[PDB]
């Protein structure tokens, strides 16, 4: 076995995978090199066995999960569910301790099992990622959207129980989401909200029950399995138009942040949250480092200059999109485009005014979020990892009041601390309504110890320096965890010991990925 | 002692209420019949010592609301905290179980934090009521706008902790939550989300944190005691205008509902769900059952008919609103007055068009409810308990599909089983978006033992025939708790064993309002 989990012998571990073999198909349990290393992490920023997990199953249906969950109760075996196991930047697939049993739900389990035109709402499985839905919303001649993050193979409800995030007026996933089918950690099969009532048509339409709304505790936690999600789905208006808008200045963030907040924050007339993003992500997404800088050191202001006056951009670029009826569309954009002209030298383009055409990479950048804002799933962000050979991200994505001046001396302080590394830094800053992001999105060699080492260093000097300011964190790698988790410092970790008790009443043997968001069960305190 | 809680004798409870005395203060623990009284079910529907409450003890802070949970636990006294406790049609500020000691936090615990513009929302603590917060927003010059249920004196953070509603784009008042202070029930102070991070701004504007989001717990649950509340705040739009729809068949809800959900589901042009009220509901509003009906029995359809003809009104008015710039809002008036009036008999009405005048009963129904949908609170529909003497309600509130076929069901259905029993039907249905609420609001004598008992009997019956047909209750009184939690029945009541293993986790001795929302700590299972 390429890794065992702590407390298992070996004979204990094949008596575990004879039962999952017996009970689910012994086409369906892979202890293979070829196959479990495959569910390894793409991006790592560790050298060993940290995060290897021992097997993979791949489960057909909700028993097949249940019956999963009893035998790894029996042996004590942790096991790691995930719908896609995609989530790059965060773990990828791997689990939080070595030898832990992957279970890949999405592998057979990935149909769209509902539709629905009138009441505006999908049911998925875990693997249905956002190109398949896209397709069967398409294929059902439905007039609805969906909400897509950046890269097109996410899992809808994988995503989702990241608190993940897409840019359509439904960007946040975690609020259309509605009705959860969950396997608990004894292999009991909970229906959330009104799927508790039989013969309820409400289960994916009304967020609530008799009693307290519990589909967040399943968020970035390790209480349960979900094996099927309704996500509600935004009525397709009659128009969309996307607006790409360039600043000629590293220093303009303050003035692009205060533009934004008050355009956002009554939903008009920014009815999605608009991106602001740095001049390096625009270009990691259209070219490579090389194009740009032949020396391997950070950045210079030079290189970073040469991508905006080849690329056409800017310094900083803000995209966004309007929808309704065309006459309501007119009045929004004149609006925006009228606030955000005020910063001297901004200049303001439409998907009609900058069409895509090949070659134009300006073009292509702004079709792309034209694209994921209008519900059309893409992985255009893809080519990120082309920036250089290996090219991987671990994110550091804090969160913290609006403010134009703040967001500069995190841009700043990130720029120092990343270039203190030699670690590339493409930022996106979001006022999301009320509250503003601000991702970093390093790019580093997974392939090279040395930068995955700079990498993990630099980031936990983010997460201290974040900390200190009253930035927190709200999704992490895996071996973030523990540092994140004691951020949530109020009344000596009250947060996390709630968590505990919720785990240990939930997960009383501590099978389900032990240390999720530092949530460790009793067994291992 | 006017009542004990069950396994406690009068020397146990003596020796708590003089530590709750020596601690909070004697002036602050009532034991007095005159006193206590004051904080039993203003609508009961029981006779006798059901639901009656011990003593009464006015907190003065978060510090003396840890050092009562800290007593009771060592006593083994259960506690029902509220902030108003006017949870009127629900039980009032009424405990589960006789001899409960209730903690009105409200009394003194009463400020309003904060009201911050730039990032458009308040701070609570548990006493301010919606009038209070208008006054406070208005006087502040802050150009936000309040969500408020129907009466002004209900609780900002009360109302929220039942997953109360107002009447707003801001209706949703559980999504508006942002930020919470909680007494968890061995007396640690827990901060929600970014609370948990000491020196953040974003408590209040972003509704996470690595892990769970966990604030759903403390809805409509025994988990915790709040003492601070975010409550996020529509920004002021620049004109908003509202409507009635009046419609002169009773058989019209059907098209009125199929007309609604296409205008709703996409929030425009019905940027608020509009309510659909019967003839009765605003009659009770404006004026008392005598002045249509001297007979006692059930109302005739000639009554019904009177009150339609005199108040000018329909047997079933739609009340909307409209909010934005004055081109927005022209365009979207247009959409909807078109789509209503193809209903043949239907009128359409403004606030401008039906402005407020002396004697014009219409107009002061249209007036009531433009001020709930502007931000504007009242107690206009506190005339319902003079429809006669004692009348008060005993809500029957289901969620179901929207469906005209089945509204009018629900509405034929509930009309026969009110009549034989004797009861008034004030009815309202709603779209919220993709959900169907009916509410029943019957009128009884809170103060007849016969009229309590038929309302009690009527409304078991409502549930039951309700469950049959999938329409479950999200929301309902003391009384009721078991048989709507026993309704949610899927794999063996999973829902209610999943509600208690979180109760035993995070309340050991089960000190808080046992048996919420049909929550029983295990030394009472
Ligand atoms: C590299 C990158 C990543 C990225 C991005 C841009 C780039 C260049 N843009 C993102 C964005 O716009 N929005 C966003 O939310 N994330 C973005 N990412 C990160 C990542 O690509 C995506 O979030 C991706 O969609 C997440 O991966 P996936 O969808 O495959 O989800 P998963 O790995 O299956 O699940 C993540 C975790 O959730 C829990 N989980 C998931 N499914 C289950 C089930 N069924 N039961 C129980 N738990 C489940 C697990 O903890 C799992 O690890
Ligand atoms: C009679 C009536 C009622 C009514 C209504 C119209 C009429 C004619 N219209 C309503 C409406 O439009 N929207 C709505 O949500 N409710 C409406 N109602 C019912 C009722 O009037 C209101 O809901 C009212 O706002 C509720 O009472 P209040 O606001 O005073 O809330 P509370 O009694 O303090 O608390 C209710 C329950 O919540 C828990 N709770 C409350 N505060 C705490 C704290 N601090 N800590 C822990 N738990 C708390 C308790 O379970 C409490 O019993
Ligand atoms: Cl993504
Ligand atoms: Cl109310």
């Amino acid at each position: 076995f390429r890794t065992l989990p702590d407390g298992v012998s070996a004979e204990q571990f094949a008596n575990a995978i004879s039962e999952f073999s017996e009970t689910i198909g012994s086409e369906y349990v892979r202890v293979d090199e070829a196959t479990v290393s495959e569910y390894d992490d793409k991006f790592p920023v560790t050298d060993g066995d940290e995060f290897k997990g021992s097997a993979v199953i791949w489960p057909g249906s909700t028993e097949d999960v249940q019956v999963i969950v009893r035998i790894a109760n029996k042996y004590g075996i942790p096991l790691h569910a995930f719908s896609g196991g995609r989530n790059l930047g965060y773990g990828g697939s791997s689990p939080m301790l070595t030898g832990t049993v992957l279970l890949h739900l999405g592998k057979r389990m990935n149909r769209v099992l509902e539709i629905n035109e009138k009441l505006a709402y999908a049911v998925v499985e875990p693997g249905v990622d956002y190109k398949t839905l896209y397709e069967a919303v398409r294929d059902s001649g439905a007039k609805l959207m969906i909400d897509p993050a950046e890269l097109d193979w996410g899992s809808v409800m994988g995503n989702t129980m990241e608190h993940g995030v897409g840019y359509t007026p439904y960007a946040d996933h975690s609020m259309w989401r509605c009705g959860m089918e969950v396997v608990l950690a004894d292999g009991e099969v909970l229906r959330t909200g009104m799927g508790g009532l039989p013969g309820s048509e409400a289960w994916h339409l009304y967020p609530g029950q008799l009693g307290p709304s519990i589909e967040g505790l399943f968020e970035q936690s390790n209480f349960g399995i979900c094996t099927r999600m309704g996500m509600q789905l935004m009525p397709t208006p009659p128009e969309m138009l996307s607006f790409a808008i360039y600043f000629e200045n590293e220093d303009d963030l303050p003035a692009i942040m205060e533009t934004t907040l008050p355009l956002r924050i009554g939903m008009a007339p920014l009815q999605a949250a608009p991106i602001v993003r740095n001049v390096t992500f625009d270009a990691a997404c259209v070219s490579k480092r090389e194009e740009w800088q032949t020396e391997p050191g950070p950045l210079t202001d030079e290189a970073k200059q040469r991508m905006v006056d080849e690329l056409g951009i800017g310094h900083w670029i803000v995209y966004g999109t309007c929808y309704g009826p065309r006459w309501q569309i007119d009045k929004y954009i004149e609006m925006i485009r009228d606030a955000y002209l005020q910063i001297p030298g901004a200049r303001f383009e439409t998907n009609e005014t900058l069409p895509l055409r090949e070659g134009d990479r300006a073009s292509e950048l702004l079709n792309a979020r034209h694209e994921l804002n209008t519900g059309v799933p893409n992985r255009h962000s893809a080519a990120v990892f082309d920036w250089f050979p290996n090219a991987g991200h671990f994110f550091y994505a804090p969160v913290s009041a609006p403010s134009g001046e703040d967001a500069a001396k995190q841009y700043e302080d990130t720029k120092r601390i990343s270039d203190d590394h030699g670690i590339d830094y493409l930022a996106q800053f979001i006022i999301g309504l009320r509250e503003m992001h601000h991702i970093c999105l390093p790019l580093y060699d997974t392939a090279d110890p040395a930068s995955r080492k700079e990498t993990l260093d630099m980031t936990r000097e983010l997460i201290r320096a974040g900390a200190e300011e009253g930035y927190g964190i709200y999704r992490a790698h895996n071996v973030l965890a523990d540092q994140v988790a004691e951020t949530y410092s109020f009344n000596n970790h009250i947060q996390r010991r709630s968590h505990e008790r919720i785990k240990d009443a939930l997960d009383p043997n501590g099978i389900l990925n032990p240390g999720k968001s530092g949530i460790w069960p009793e067994r291992l305190r």
